[PDB]
């Protein structure tokens, strides 16, 4: 559907190496996905996809994204950075 802007964080250590991204109510409902869910994500480098999982509570209504260093790295984007997210 359409593309959100969302500001990517690092994963917390308990999901580091899962293929995941971490996304709230709000962002998954705005892109119209669901947990499970193929998201594509765009940064310097090439686009890549990752699944979508619940937020935590600790990070509802804050506008980011959590994925772990070697999709960030993938992406050519920093911890803290905006990115745009497609479903
Ligand atoms: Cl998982
Ligand atoms: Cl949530
Ligand atoms: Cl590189």
């Amino acid at each position: 559907g359409p593309p959100i802007k969302l500001r990517v964080m690092e994963a917390y250590p308990e999901d580091v190496g899962k293929g995941i991204v971490r996304m709230d109510k709000a962002s998954r409902d705005k892109l119209g996905v669901s947990a499970g869910d193929l998201v594509e994500i765009k940064g310097s480098k090439t686009p890549i996809k990752l699944r979508v999982m619940e937020a935590y509570p600790e990070d509802v209504g804050k506008g980011i994204v959590r994925m772990d260093k070697a999709s960030r790295d993938k992406l050519g984007v920093s911890a803290g950075d905006l990115v745009e997210i497609k479903g």
